[PDB]
């Protein structure tokens, strides 16, 4: 099971960890990817998860997009978790660097409520450009299922806990 997490609320937990290493250790039922609408896993959490699957996540994702077209900002799809998890929930939070609406962050977190427990990153944080303190607030006020947040950056983890 999950270990070494700090409890923030009844259902939200947080740890300073690399989500790839956490997924390889725990083999959760669901790992969340910080996806874009095209499922092009180039950088950030998506690039790191895809590299850990030896590009199998990108080959499956390209077939999904060829069949279904792009996701919506704030939407998600469930695909294989490959060697990392049973499933990967690809969730698209708004990318502030591309000018997307930050109000869509709550819609993005609502996708997590379809799964009893998830290993996840903070949506729209990092290279997506939003304030991670805001992302954690929307996560706690939106997600009702059990979420284990992995924050890679130690300095950001300490700021997120100390300002919670
Ligand atoms: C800058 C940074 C570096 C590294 C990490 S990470 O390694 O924890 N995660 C991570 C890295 C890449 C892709 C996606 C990820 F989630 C996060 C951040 C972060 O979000 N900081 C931060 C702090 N205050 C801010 N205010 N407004 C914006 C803003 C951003």
């Amino acid at each position: 099971s999950f270990s070494g997490y700090l409890k923030l609320t009844d259902n939200v937990y947080i740890k300073n960890a690399d989500i790839v290493e956490e997924a390889k250790k725990v083999k959760p039922t669901v790992v969340v990817n910080a996806a874009n609408v095209y499922l092009k896993h180039g950088g950030g959490v998506a690039g790191a998860l895809n590299k850990a699957t030896n590009n199998a996540m990108q080959v499956e994702s390209d077939d999904y997009i060829a069949t279904n077209g792009p996701l919506k900002v704030g939407g998600s799809c469930v695909l294989s978790g490959h060697n990392l998890a049973k499933h990967c929930l690809h969730v698209v939070g708004p990318n502030v660097n591309k000018g997307e609406d930050i109000q869509l962050l709550k819609s993005a977190y609502e996708n997590f409520n379809q799964h009893e427990v998830l290993l996840a990153p903070l949506l729209s944080a990092g290279i997506f450009g939003a304030d991670p303190i805001h992302s954690l607030r929307v996560c706690v006020d939106t997600v009702r299922t059990n979420v284990y947040l992995a924050v890679f950056d130690k300095n950001l983890y300490d700021k997120l806990v100390s300002s919670f």
